[PDB]
């Protein structure tokens, strides 16, 4: 009916004693790995205390090991290494894309773990995954400040003349199994002027069904009459409505 | 004696007296219608002394006429009016048109000698010839501010995007027996933007031989590089030189 006296001295490892020095049979301890040091799969990791005040055998269990590798953004830890957290120096780890981003065929996808427990420089193995190709606007203009890559953001404008249907920009946004463009290519559509106004004793000459930006309209009298401002006035429009650029010449007298 | 004394007295003339009082048998002595006053054609308008110092009768031989009708631009005067001065009131004469004009049938190109000794009120019979309808420029305008008859000033223009080749206007003169344009419509040609720049590490898609107005140009980066700027390029043009909308996108990088 004797206690045990302190558990073998393991290396690499620390007992939880629970502030005790002494232990009754049948009592078991377990050891915890120090710093930078995770306890190999499959080893024993504790002791009991038996017959006689004695311990049980126990061995090293405790390799020094790599953390957990650091997420990344580009891509995950394959399995099983997304639930394993024992890497002995000379593991190496094999990672899959995440969404959006593509294999860059030309790097390796594999993390190791360097002898000062730390893991292999990181590169682009997986790069972002590029939007088709956004086109081109009929009678607008695509801007892309930078790239169309996934998260890029472009802008939709319309050249003078023009006013804007659609939407004004479009994100390169994850779609699933691919990527696509957030918003659909707007439409550049031609602004026209309301119809040129008429004059008394004139006429419009070769009047048209429409009118659009910088298009004008030449009046003339009719015989045995005079102009009262200019003789011709031109569609303007700016942003983005369209406007004659001044009142019609007047025909006088009789 | 074989001398005469004055001159019988002749209402609305004078006679030439050369200094004298008395005259020698046979002495001619002719008078000269007074002011406003001209003499009537086929009349004796002189005197001769005879024997028994008597002079020869004479008669009034002095109306009462108008002027010789006033000059006009679009009608000259029929013969042989144009050779007469003599015009009594009631006299009236004929005109016929010049060039280029003609004479407007519902209107008489007869003018009478009115009581007051003045011409009657003068309408216009002998209106202006026309020019030919002045037709049409492609891709251009035409402005006739007032009408095409003889005289006229049209202009020409050259829609945007078109530069005018020829005459900027025409005059419509009198061309022998007509009148017509003096110089022949003139040609709005397509204006041209220089050719697009070419820019680092990039392409344009589907280059072309030229650019016209509102034509535009897109560019593409190469292969590992990402395009920062317009997608695209057009062609603006500005009263009146062909000249790219800005600079074109780039690409990076290094
Ligand atoms: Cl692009
Ligand atoms: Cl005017
Ligand atoms: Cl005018
Ligand atoms: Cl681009
Ligand atoms: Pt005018
Ligand atoms: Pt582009």
């Amino acid at each position: 009916m004797q206690d045990c006296g302190l558990p073998p001295d393991v290396p690499n490892a620390q007992p939880a004693l629970e502030g005790r020095t002494s232990f009754p049979e049948d009592t078991v301890i377990t050891y915890k790995c120090e710093e930078s040091f995770v306890k190999i799969p499959g080893e024993k990791d504790s002791v009991i205390c038996l017959k006689g005040s004695q311990w049980s055998d126990i061995e090293e269990f405790c390799n020094r090991s790599c953390e957990v590798p650091t997420r990344l953004n580009s891509a995950s830890l394959k399995q099983p290494y997304i639930t394993q957290n024992y890497f002995p120096v000379g593991t190496v780890v094999e990672y899959e894309c995440r969404p959006g981003y593509r294999r860059e065929p030309s790097l390796s996808p594999k993390l190791t773990c360097l002898q000062n427990l730390k893991w292999s420089t990181a590169v682009e193995f997986c790069k972002k995954k590029s939007c088709p190709n956004p086109g081109e606007i009929r009678n607008g203009q695509i801007d892309v400040p930078g790239g169309i890559l996934f998260g890029a953001t472009i802008s939709f404008s319309c050249n003078t003349g023009y006013k804007l249907f659609g939407s004004t920009s479009s994100f390169c946004l994850i779609s699933g199994s691919s990527v696509q463009w957030s918003d659909p290519l707007p439409e550049c559509r031609e602004i026209y002027c309301p119809a040129p106004p008429q004059i008394d004793n004139g006429i419009i000459q070769g009047e048209r069904d429409h009118y659009g930006y910088r298009q004008s309209v030449t009046y003339a009298c009719n015989k045995g009459f005079t102009m009262i401002g200019e003789h011709s006035i031109y569609c303007t429009v700016n942003n983005d409505e369209g406007e004659w650029s001044g009142p019609p010449p007047e025909c006088r007298g009789c």
